[PDB]
């Protein structure tokens, strides 16, 4: 979300030149590891380590600013709060991640709020399987 | 399962007690961390680190003994090739995991193997939510 600064100004908080370069990464990057934004942020922060980019995340996610969600072998990627609202295939060879409008997935959800009684997004963990593609 | 003996064998395999030690920490575990493995395995040969876990245990999903599936924060977690044939559901907040016949996940199934082309077992990735327990 592009209204961030002003958010949090009203709640008391700024952001550092290297913690918005996190976030700048997380938006740029899409589907980054902490690593990956390790990479990204050196390119206008040299001088900072992974440890620095792990405290960043856990802050901005806190915040509210950037949320988390696994793919394959269940490593965790960021990306900003407002976005990737929706559902990941894994695929068991191809290098690709496919995308899902998550009501692909509005019966299954219901399926289990009663059933089990759980409620589920189907956002947090990635679906593995098999694509024809 | 408990074949596991005469199916290696007739395929030139045989486990060294050490190896046979992790294949039963697996079978008694229930949902066992390479760590979890490495505690009950110590019982009986206390000299063994987690590196020889590691490999005996991906020596022994190679061999199709053994079989892994990943739980909160994606952490992978083992279990017997035969057992844990379902899907499990993560709660946001209670230390239990509900496990659900992946049947209740028929249509779900069905409907990504069409719209994306896409199969899916369910099992290898849990599905993280709300429970009302
Ligand atoms: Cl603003
Ligand atoms: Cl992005
Ligand atoms: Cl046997
Ligand atoms: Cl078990
Ligand atoms: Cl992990
Ligand atoms: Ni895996
Ligand atoms: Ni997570
Ligand atoms: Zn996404
Ligand atoms: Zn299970």
């Amino acid at each position: 979300s592009t209204d961030w600064k002003s958010d949090l100004r009203q709640r008391g908080y700024r952001l550092t030149p290297q913690r918005q370069l996190v976030l700048e990464a997380v938006d740029t990057l899409e589907h980054a590891t902490p690593d990956d934004i390790l990479g990204e942020v050196r390119k206008t922060a040299s001088g900072i380590n992974i440890s620095t980019v792990y405290r960043t995340l856990e802050l901005l996610e806190e915040l509210g600013l950037v949320s988390h969600a696994h793919l394959g072998h269940g490593a965790p990627t960021y990306h900003l709060a407002d976005r990737h609202h929706h559902i990941h295939l894994v695929c068991r060879d191809c290098t690709n991640v496919i995308e899902a409008d998550l009501s692909v997935a509005a019966d299954f959800t219901a399926k289990l709020r009663e059933q089990f009684g759980f409620d589920t997004d189907m956002k947090h963990f990635a679906i593995f399987g098999r694509c024809e593609s």
